[PDB]
């Protein structure tokens, strides 16, 4: 039996490359690393993939099979250990995917593909349809989403499919979601809370490097006051000013996700949640295991972000834990 509770992010690999190279490709992640995946505890790997490495906007249409070979090896390392694949489409075609219908029918097309692809293996596989969903409202996506889960449907009945909201995956989105009467529909839901703990002082952040402080947890935002009145930019952080972060505050996040879920009867899962490396490590250990307790008292799934690299590692380069501590916690 394989199962999906506790899993890890394999990001960086085939999905925010630097440079599209097949070094990188063929040595970022090999064998080795399945193994000590599966080694630590872990049960699955979640794997984001971005749209070029199967298609290119020339030739449309045309998979390219060395690009499809990193997730075919993926999924063999995985049949090996007894591991679970959830493969997810990070970048899709097009931001214009919810303008250009020619981006919704590739977007639909790769996903039909791949259900074909992978037809046979029945329980190591799961799909993530898409990652990158901001819009004003779910309109849009919610009929995206309907008619890729209807192709998928007509080539694959069982095949289960990982579906997130509006807002990047928020718990609170999920509410906005079309209905859809499928028994085979994980829902998944991205959890950073509380964002300038977990991504203080992110570089790719405007606002965390303009703010550029330490913060550690258990604890509380401190100076926001002061950050504010130079940085006029910022007042909405005003908000922020003196919050407490406790596994409380954790909690409270946490609830829209737990009501939808009472609502629908469904099952839940977090696809991404975790801490930059550069925190303090005790704040960066207690914070997971503050979330860790949540899922297993609500029984949600999940992956932490990060594998290897992507400023939120969770293993040196010489696949070697930052912690032992850290990695116990998350294997569950």
């Amino acid at each position: 039996m394989v199962s999906f509770k506790a899993g890890i992010n394999l990001g960086g690999w085939i999905s925010q490359y630097q440079v599209f190279s097949k070094e990188h490709f063929d040595t970022f992640i090999t064998e080795k690393d399945i193994e000590t995946i599966a080694e630590a505890g872990f049960d699955h790997v979640r794997l984001p993939f971005d749209y070029p490495i199967i298609e290119s906007d020339d030739n449309v249409g045309e998979y390219k099979e060395d690009g499809l070979s990193y997730i075919d090896r993926c999924l063999e390392w995985c049949k090996k250990y007894n591991l679970g694949l959830v493969l997810d489409m990070h970048h899709a075609p097009g931001s214009t995917l919810f303008e250009d219908p020619n981006q919704q029918k590739r977007f639909v097309d790769i996903w039909r593909f791949l259900a074909k692809r992978y037809i046979n293996e029945r329980e190591h596989i799961a799909f993530e349809l898409l990652n990158q969903v901001v819009e004003p409202d779910s309109t849009r996506w919610n009929k995206l989403m309907l008619e890729c889960i209807k192709a998928i449907r007509e080539i694959d009945s069982t095949m289960w499919l990982y579906i997130g909201g509006n807002n990047y995956n928020s718990p609170d989105e999920l509410k906005n979601l079309a209905d859809i009467d499928d028994d085979y529909i994980v829902y998944n839901f991205h959890f950073y809370n509380p964002f300038f703990f977990t991504h203080q002082k992110a570089h790719w952040s405007e606002s965390a490097m303009a703010y550029n402080r330490t913060v550690k947890y258990p604890g509380q935002y401190e100076g926001i006051e002061e950050f504010v009145k130079n940085n006029p930019k910022y007042s909405f952080m005003m908000e922020l000013n003196n919050l407490k972060l406790n596994k409380e505050l954790l909690r409270k996040d946490l609830k829209p996700a737990i009501e939808f879920r009472e609502k629908k009867k469904c099952k839940l899962y977090c696809g991404e949640f975790g801490v930059i490396a550069i925190a303090d490590l005790e704040s960066r250990i207690k914070w997971h295991e503050d979330y860790i307790s949540l899922l297993e008292e609500y029984d949600i799934g999940g992956a932490v972000w990060n594998y290897k690299k992507m400023d939120f590692e969770i293993y040196n380069e010489d696949r070697k834990p930052v912690s032992q501590e850290l990695v116990n916690i998350l294997a569950r």
